[PDB]
């Protein structure tokens, strides 16, 4: 049965980790995958997380199954993070949340749901976007169309092209939006642009699907949800796949959520019952650990206070790093002007390097970035900033 | 988009938990879902598990991503559990293991793999079987055909009918076998019958797919793998989905594995690369916690020793319970002879009760069993044995 199976091509993002660890050389630098690193070049487990885990070790009495949708407190907490405490979506019981194996699992359950209970056939994903978006949607049978986004020349959000591209989307089509920290550009729409997109979306009859994997890394928890909230004020239906991998440093525990919003409770309940059907045919129920950590931290005033501070520390370090990056690039003799880097949000930055430059950076200098020229700014430390910038300049 | 979505029907197994918790009444008894209970009617977290978790709390330095296939030691350990330490499958590097979100996630990744890289169109599942088998396979596009298994009259394994049913399976079709503790009958093939099935399978060109969710609950770790090992000695290719939910009491942590076996390393590697492609399009990488617990316990002599004892304790309690069940049934005045219960293996027993009897048991007596008449023997305690048997007798 397997004699003709052809070897699959490696993921541009994940296949990178393989090559890196296989690569010898002490000075090799890894600016690939979106994982946060502190001043020392480590990706530690948050203190708030260590505290919640101890609480669980001593207070957990059973590992009995969690129920299709997961931990309730967990769901209640993400809806408030996404929509705000007062929010009418919460008060009118228009939203349901299912705990999932990461933001990726949230996208998949959403895709499986849409493909089998809805008349959706195509999903619109930005150009450029996280490579794994198309793979997830394609796996459920949906087709992926692309819309313009980034203006490579000015390094801006080409809104006209965005609008003009989306004008080809039909009523009933899904349009995937990045909540904040657009991967891999780092460029996000303003509140004005977000409201405009909201209006357009309501007139054209598109189903908004927000991917929120970096809430907290641009401006703040509440600020980063401004766009989504603008959409939720106008739409009767929307789906949101959120992740707690980055803002909680819970990468390998797979903590995410798939929130479904409908015109009313009665409707959302019927729709959600089908979503739970898609989950049962996939993994049954979700992994408790990482999600219990998130809920215990969010449900406790002291623990949440410590967490929120840890998060702003991460955000601010990233911001110090991209600033240092630009200066050191100019200082080291880079000919091109990379000031636009300071204008981007999140863990990355679209360096604007060519595929060949990225290849030489790796082969010749052990510096690892994604073929698209995306580099993890959060992987830069004051100690690797110099050799890194020298490698880059010797390739421009 | 969601105004026409029809409410999905509840899972016969999981929808049962809902009704039970919603049901008031103190004396309500739950013999539905396959979760182990101790003498006190609790489903505690194993001591070996509590110890491994502490070890992790103090020794874990990061939550950085785990890699598509998960923890390596984990994979090495399950292959030895499944195939034995000396095993040629291990020595010749013919097998690859991917860590998955439970045994259910293992079945799904296997189905997604088969549907997209193989020419399989139909999967053969026993009659009766775990309800969720068809749902998983159907979700990937495969079709499910059923083969005869249980002889309701004699309460035996109708081997002739099994053979005769499978004679309609074509070369290239998948045949799903339960490693041990057949859900829900509890009847398993002998070693002779397992070897016969192995021969037949090789001549007809079927792809064996073993579901192993109860290794350790019939006779023992090694004994329960006798059938699979008989198949692995003869087949060049097979897939096995195993679970650590029951034997490790890790239900809500979602710990399972999908092991792929091919004619040689080179082949298995190419096939596995596609399996990793299916995983990436689903949840990316698996949840670390439950799997790190399994690996830490299996990698440590003392911890494993304690675990193995805990497992035999569970197995033996279940065996004391089904014996008490039969006696108390006869003692309480049951007309039918339920001695066949003592002949079954695992956590369940096919009571042989009718759909109506099961319904009256619940509605009238608060006793919860599956509509098929399957009852969780591991949910019986010396304290609920009396009222339980009285309810049953008043319904025969
Ligand atoms: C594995 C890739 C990690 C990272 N992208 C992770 C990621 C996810 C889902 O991640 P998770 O399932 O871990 O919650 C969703 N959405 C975006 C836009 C992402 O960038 C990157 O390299 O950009
Ligand atoms: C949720 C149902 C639990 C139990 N069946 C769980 C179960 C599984 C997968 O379980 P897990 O994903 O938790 O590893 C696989 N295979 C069989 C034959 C099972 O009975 C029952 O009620 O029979």
């Amino acid at each position: 049965m397997f004699e003709n199976i052809t070897a699959a091509p490696a993921d541009p993002i994940l296949g990178l980790a393989d090559l890196f660890r296989a690569d010898e050389r002490p000075g090799k630098i890894n600016l690939g995958i979106g994982v946060y690193k502190d001043e020392t070049g480590k990706t530690p487990v948050l203190t708030s997380v260590k505290k919640a885990e101890q609480y669980l070790l001593e207070n957990e009495t059973t590992k009995n199954y969690l129920g299709i949708d997961g931990i309730p407190e967990f769901g209640r907490c993400t809806q408030e993070l996404l929509f705000g405490k007062g929010s009418a979506l919460i008060n009118d019981k228009r939203a349901r949340t299912a705990q999932t194996p990461g933001g990726t699992g949230a996208l998949r359950v959403a895709a499986d749901f849409l493909a089998k209970n809805t008349s959706v056939k195509r999903v619109w994903v930005s150009n450029p976007s996280w490579p794994n978006h198309k793979s997830v949607f394609n796996s459920a049978g949906l087709e992926v169309r692309e819309y313009a986004y980034y203006d490579a020349e000015n390094h801006t959000l080409d809104f006209d092209a965005l609008i003009n591209s989306l004008n080809e989307a039909q009523a009933g089509d899904v349009v995937l939006f990045h909540g904040c920290c657009h991967n891999p550009t780092g460029i996000d729409p303003t509140l004005e642009q977000w409201q405009t997109l909201a209006q357009l979306s309501v007139e054209k009859g598109w189903l908004p699907l927000f991917d929120f994997a970096y809430q907290g890394f641009a401006r703040g928890l509440e600020e980063d949800a401004e766009g989504l909230r603008a959409f939720a004020a106008m739409h009767k239906e929307l789906i949101v796949a959120s992740s707690y991998s980055k803002n909680f440093g819970l990468y390998n525990e797979r903590v995410g959520a798939c929130t479904l919003v409908a015109a009313d409770s009665e409707t959302v309940d019927r729709a959600f019952s089908q979503m739970k059907a898609a989950i049962r045919a996939n993994y049954s129920n979700p992994p408790a650990h990482g999600a219990s950590v998130v809920a215990t931290i969010l449900s406790n005033d002291a623990l949440r206070a410590i967490w929120e501070q840890e998060l702003t520390d991460m955000r601010q370090r990233i911001q110090r790093m991209r600033q240092l990056f630009v200066n050191t690039l100019q200082e080291k003799g880079a000919n091109r002007d990379f000031s636009f880097i300071i204008k981007q949000n999140g863990m990355f930055s679209f360096s604007g390097l060519t595929k060949e430059q990225v290849l030489r950076l790796r082969e010749e200098f052990g510096v690892y970035a994604v073929a698209s020229g995306r580099v993890n700014v959060a992987g830069m430390t004051p100690d690797n900033m110099a050799p890194l910038c020298e490698a880059i300049v010797a390739v421009l």
